[PDB]
């Protein structure tokens, strides 16, 4: 019996900048029920689907 | 009198897997002497500069 542990900047990822042309804003993060269990609760066709 | 309250690479910043053709590697962050404070020793000419 014992309890383990498992910014604030949303499921976007890491902001960059990018400024090698006309500026581009990248994030790429990573999504899914493994991090946002809560998305379990919209499966289309019993398949989790991203509302 | 109380306390003053103030995993990512300190130098590199942030990371980004920009996996276009080609694929490349991004980082952006920050390296002033206001976070890293120690990092204001290495002055060249009492003028800050990182070796």
């Amino acid at each position: 019996l014992f309890i383990d542990d498992d910014t604030v900047h949303p499921l976007l990822g890491s902001h960059v900048r990018l400024t090698e042309e006309p500026e581009r804003h990248v994030w790429q993060g990573d999504v899914g029920t493994s991090v946002l269990s809560w998305l379990s609760d919209h499966q289309v066709h019993n398949v989790a689907a991203l509302p």
